[PDB]
């Protein structure tokens, strides 16, 4: 499978890899899951995604009410 991460991958790991932008100290959360769950402020199922930064985050497989992983591609 193509482009995809786990649920658990930090960003702080992430996102210098993608160029992601730099987050604040207050900050909400501190993986790919977790932003997820921020934006969409709900537990994902299975293919809700989160669009942030021009990308999307697509949780691909639950593994229980752990998101395991999560699909990344680019916005328009």
């Amino acid at each position: 499978e193509s482009l995809t991460v786990e649920g658990a991958l930090e960003y702080v790991e992430l996102a210098p890899q993608l160029n992601l932008p730099q987050q604040e100290e207050d900050a909400d959360f501190h993986t790919v899951a977790g932003l997820i769950m921020e934006e969409l402020q709900t537990i994902p199922d299975v293919g809700d995604f989160a669009d942030f930064h021009g990308w999307r985050f697509e949780v691909v497989e639950k593994e229980g009410q752990r998101i395991e992983r999560v699909k990344i591609t680019k916005l328009p």
